[PDB]
């Protein structure tokens, strides 16, 4: 059995809408590759959830929007940055799955940079941007992220509808088109009783459309909404973890979890955004955890580190903070780049903690045989090896 | 049942259900009142059923109107009827039995309180309180915190824990650390330099942890301690908390129902006649209450039943599809009616009963006195099945 991969994109403020939608999807489809692009979502949230898509055979890549080189919406811009598919599908979050979406997965693109319904039955122009089968090789190629930035520049002032706009205004004639079923906009019932499309409501609701889209401000999770089918939504907002993975596992569908426990605990106290070869180290090792503390606000570089499962960072910590995390740890990693803050040497003696370096980490002030081991910043392969011998 | 109070806005919806899913893993048979303005009526419909089936409830506490963050704790004596009640903050974590909180006897006192911080603060800390809510009531005490909160509340540090304090100096009883042990000072104490604070056991762990400060472990960074406990909780699935109790002979059945009949009113009126009675009697019956504008507090307040739905600015083309689903009209509606309404009631073939006191001046199944309601919840339940 083979993977399908889905992205989704949205903040942590939308945590609830993006689960929601989530466990809709993953109710009525297994295998899945999910990639959510976001920046501030908490990395507990991640590794939960990231196991229950394991369980079905699938996983959750967790695409961290940190840094220059990139809310709200425009975030699907940056699709072909994160994901290694040829094919994949984007859905809003503001959407429940309601049934099997293998006809979905399966279409043929063709030479189409994309496939997607259109907008509100048609009563708006072009296709809704809320759920896109996207060529990914394609946009890959043609660098449709700059295009789409660089058009979204321009004009951003000069148009009704954001993102949705500009992805009109660069694709047209160059799409597939979907069934209205795979992108039900039934939040477009406010507009449809303002505008009088009195047809618009005759449209069969049973069985459920596959697709349902709560297009406007008008979402069913408000404490107050006027559009049809708010009942669906709150079904799957309330639905535990448990019953999507109960009916899975019931039909044998079950897979081991690839969470592992812990086997070392790692720290370093840093001021400087440069912890040598910190992210190296966070993919070689991912069955250390490591924590990087700083007394400060941290670089986009560091902050960045949220991307892995083995890596806590503390920004704006305090040195009582930093000392209750150095007697947890069973290694300290000298890996910091600027002028050395000693107490953190002091709770290491003090607390008898074994501490390793890089040839141009270790301290100046410090002899070298005061670490356990200094090792080559050009070769981290020898560090790797050094931080597995404490393991046991 | 031993009533528990909690107060919280929608936006704080995850914190308030993370804290009540600590609550119920460890305790069971608990009246949980929860008060809030905005708060979904499905989210209560739903976590109601859960609290049923280990013995206890959730009530809908909605501040809504005039009367009405962090200061609605000053209202619990409106809602509460029980003569004890503990509330609970919602940055927190119960990790086990609660007996020994819930059976202390407060004797005189208005209520019983941990100290603030471990004693670096001044006084106790609000945020667990096992209040004495009969003398609350019968001293009028909400009025009194208001009042107080009026003047004062630019005076001091620490808003309605400073009220609190100011009200019931010397009147309370106190709580040992592990009932409100207040982890999320940490930062502070960091900041302040109180480093034996940091010499205090975690393990085992307190009762109850509270993640007070702007440093909560919800958040995507946080330098506190015992973030992880938060997020156990805030994951855990409220099967694992039900399995727990049905695995030791705590299970009672869910005493939900299913509505036997649709009833809608289209209105032009924040007085729609005997609504508030209606909904009360008739739990088995859905209501629907539709206005083309914003809706006065009167009607927004029916979001406290759990058989009424309300929809504000809502459109007629809206309202014909609820029209088409309705089994029955009620035309209740004071001062002008809108056409529309019986437009859709002659399309559809709908029924239509009114009070005596509620009749189109410009025209039903049935006409009932507005004095004895009782009559047309007997004609309400004729039509159904
Ligand atoms: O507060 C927000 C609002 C938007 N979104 C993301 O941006 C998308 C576009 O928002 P929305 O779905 O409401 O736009 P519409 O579908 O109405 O055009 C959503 O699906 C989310 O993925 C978000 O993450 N946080
Ligand atoms: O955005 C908010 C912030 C606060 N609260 C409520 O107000 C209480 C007091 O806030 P907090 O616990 O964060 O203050 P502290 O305990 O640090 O004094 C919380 O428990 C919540 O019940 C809320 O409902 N929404
Ligand atoms: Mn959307
Ligand atoms: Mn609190």
């Amino acid at each position: 059995n083979t993977k399908r991969a889905v992205v989704f994109a949205g903040d942590y403020a939308y945590i609830r809408q993006i689960e929601t939608a989530m466990k809709s999807l993953c109710r009525h489809n297994s295998h899945l590759k999910i990639y959510l692009l976001n920046q501030d979502i908490p990395q507990e949230w991640f590794s939960q959830i990231r196991i229950y898509l394991q369980e079905m055979g699938g996983d959750l890549i967790d695409c961290k929007l940190i840094g220059s080189q990139f809310h709200m919406t425009f975030a699907r811009y940056f699709i072909p940055d994160f994901v290694t598919e040829d094919k994949v599908l984007y859905l809003d979050s503001d959407l429940i799955v309601t049934g099997d979406l293998t006809d979905l997965f399966e279409l043929d693109l063709g030479e189409n940079y994309l496939a997607a319904a259109r907008s509100c039955f048609g009563a708006g122009v072009g296709f809704n941007a809320g759920v896109l089968l996207i060529n990914n090789k394609k946009w890959g190629s043609e660098t449709i992220r700059q295009k789409l930035i660089d058009l979204t520049e321009k004009e951003h002032e000069n148009v009704e509808e954001g993102d949705q706009s500009i992805l009109n205004m660069l694709f047209k004639d160059q799409y597939s088109s979907l069934e209205d079923q795979y992108n039900f906009q039934i939040g477009y019932d406010y507009g449809a009783a303002t505008f009088k499309h009195q047809f618009i409501f005759d449209i069969p609701l049973e069985p459920l459309p596959l697709i349902l889209h709560y297009i406007s401000q008008d979402k069913p999770w408000n404490q107050f909404s006027v559009g049809r089918l708010r009942e669906v939504w709150w079904e799957y907002s309330l639905m535990d973890w448990s019953v999507i993975l109960n009916e899975w596992f019931s039909k044998s569908v079950k897979y081991p979890s690839k969470s592992q426990i812990f086997k070392l605990q790692c720290v370093n106290l840093t001021n400087s955004w440069c912890v040598e070869k910190i992210d190296y180290l966070a993919e070689q090792l991912p069955e250390v955890h490591f924590h990087i503390v700083a007394y400060t606000n941290m670089a986009n570089e560091l902050l960045a580190l949220t991307r892995f499962p083995n890596v806590t960072v503390y920004p704006n910590s305090l040195p009582m903070l930093l000392e209750q995390i150095v007697i947890a740890s069973d290694l300290y990693l000298d890996l910091n780049h600027d002028r050395k803050l000693e107490d953190a040497y002091e709770f290491v003696l003090k607390y008898k903690k074994p501490m390793i370096a890089f040839d141009n980490t270790c301290s100046e002030n410090l002899s070298e045989i005061s670490y356990e081991g200094i090792y080559p910043s050009s070769i981290p392969k020898k560090m790797v090896a050094a931080i597995r011998s404490y393991m046991r």
